[PDB]
């Protein structure tokens, strides 16, 4: 296997229509809150997120991620702030629930009901009439604060699952470090997000059990965090080793975050853990060599 | 101990129903959407059943799904006397249920395999591990009951056409929001004692007791939502049960209940159950719990 050439090539974006995908999604989204009397006239903010935003989509099949996020609700975590963490008695106009409802009801207006089922988090649209595949989340404006200051907060979405609890994402911070650091190692970076992407799918259509709990996200997050020093030079190979060694022999004693440099990467909120990325890494590495004498499930 | 395997029975049939339900759903919702000639109708698919309304106890128990063609609509008129199709402005299809039905079949083969699709009288049974569905997919088209003779006073659910000839009403929609509406009043306590209950008369029915067998869940479901709330108060799940079988045997014979929609009659000429077979079952129930 000439991992160099086969590297390389997948460095490619899923297409070149990529944008072209992420933009028809987006207009018809808006086109569909146009269209509802509702959510006409509320404040809302519809834009695409994901991969397809961030330009590390390596299927073509994926799914275009478009937030609808309602900015006149606000849901804050306080839990950094001393003393920051009552409640009105006039209830809110609008919630959450009714927004979602609303929600549901707009895309079905606009691409019917076959083209939209209701997820836990998001809806699921797939109209062939205006040809969208798009996964449709509904969100609120949120907030972390850092200081007592009514201004000190960072500001993103949140997003409220019908099964419970409350999601905070960072997406302009995703895409706005993302292009920061492809930037800065001319931009190595994403192509070696997109190389290990599709050969975290590779292992996993191959039935390495080690890969499938490695979702595309935990990756482009876990290769932004390796220094910039490491994508230097003419071999995409050597980056991905870099990548894998940088990460293996930093992880334990780390406390890093997601991409954003806001959310922690690793923590009972995640759906991942230490250890299921160093025995992804593990397999990754040995994978990549020519000719292993041994193998290491030890 | 009946109250410890009371609130055993109460659970759901597993933690991940909601996942099971949902995937039904989708892939059904994509064999439409991959059909030639239905991805361009306008046809709901949706679950109903114990699935979509939190009563299933069993694992087993295959998501029922609704595949209902909006465009086609037949009306119940027997409640307004001089109401027709004129007088609601439904114009007449070229497009039949029996054509629909016939073209959800193929959509549903060419998905999941001739193998994993089974046509019966009412629906299709569709077992299909590659995609782990297991689902009966009943095809169905808008149904409406009139109640004036206004062109918009209609009560709209679906409507279904066995092979073998009639016509079922159904309103799913309106047995989902009855349910969340009791289980709301009553803390829960509603749909932990429909477990409880139907787990009870499965327990029976595979122990020989006959009179179990023509009891089924849906009939059950009914019959504990007319049940006053006030019974399903307390910290006994043994005394919620015991007061369904008691308020149930008891008002039964001078009742003429309806379904949880609250529009079809119970019991009639309509139904496969009649009065006499749910009052033996309880009588069954009653002294099965007694004795034990
Ligand atoms: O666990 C998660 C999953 C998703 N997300 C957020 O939701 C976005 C889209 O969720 P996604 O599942 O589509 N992941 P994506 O990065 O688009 O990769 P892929 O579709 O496989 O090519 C992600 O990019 C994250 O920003 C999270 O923040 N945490
Ligand atoms: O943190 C999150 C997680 C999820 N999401 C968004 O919510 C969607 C659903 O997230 P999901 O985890 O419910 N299901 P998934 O397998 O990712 O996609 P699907 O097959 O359509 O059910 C994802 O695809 C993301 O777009 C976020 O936006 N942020
Ligand atoms: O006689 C019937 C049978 C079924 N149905 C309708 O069809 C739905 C599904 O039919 P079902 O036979 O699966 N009964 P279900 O309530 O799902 O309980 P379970 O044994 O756990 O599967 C039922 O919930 C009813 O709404 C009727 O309306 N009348
Ligand atoms: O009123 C009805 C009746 C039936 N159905 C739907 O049609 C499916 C088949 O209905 P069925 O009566 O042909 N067979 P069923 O009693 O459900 O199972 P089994 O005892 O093992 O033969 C049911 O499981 C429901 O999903 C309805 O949706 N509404
Ligand atoms: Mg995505
Ligand atoms: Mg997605
Ligand atoms: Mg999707
Ligand atoms: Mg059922
Ligand atoms: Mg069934």
């Amino acid at each position: 296997i000439d991992w160099e050439q086969t590297f390389r090539k997948w460095s490619k974006p899923s297409s070149e229509t990529e944008s072209t995908k992420a933009e028809n999604a987006e207009r018809m989204i808006k086109a569909a809150i146009n269209s509802s009397q509702i959510l006409s006239t509320k404040d809302i903010s519809v834009f695409p997120q994901g991969s397809y935003r961030n330009n590390t989509n390596v299927r073509e099949d994926s799914d275009v991620d478009i937030c609808v996020c309602l900015n006149t609700l606000v849901l804050s975590d306080y839990s950094l702030v001393p003393g920051m963490n009552l409640a009105e008695l006039r209830t809110a106009s609008y919630t959450y629930k009714q927004f979602k409802s609303d929600l549901e009801t707009a895309l079905k207006n606009k691409f019917g009901t076959l083209g939209v089922s209701r997820g836990d988090k998001a809806f699921d649209v797939h109209a062939n009439s205006y040809r969208v595949d798009a996964d449709v989340v509904p969100a609120i404006q949120g907030r972390l604060y850092y200081d007592k200051n009514h201004n000190a907060f960072i500001r993103g979405t949140c997003i409220k699952p019908d099964s419970g609890g409350t999601i905070y994402n960072w997406p302009e911070q995703n895409y706005s470090n993302g292009v920061n650091k492809n930037k800065s190692t001319g931009n190595r970076f994403k192509l070696i997000v997109r190389a290990i992407k599709r050969l975290r799918n590779h292992l996993a259509e191959k039935g390495y059990n080690t890969a499938k709990p490695i979702p595309s996200y935990l990756m482009e997050c876990l290769v932004y965090i390796v220094p910039d020093q490491y994508f230097t030079g003419d071999s995409y190979k050597t980056n991905v080793e870099n990548c894998i060694n940088y990460l293996y022999n930093q992880i334990d004693s780390s406390d890093w975050t997601e991409i954003n440099e806001i959310k922690y990467l690793f923590g009972s909120h995640q759906m991942w853990n230490k250890t299921q990325v160093k025995e992804f890494l593990l397999t990754a590495w040995s994978y990549i060599q020519k000719n292993l004498e041994h193998h290491h499930h030890h």
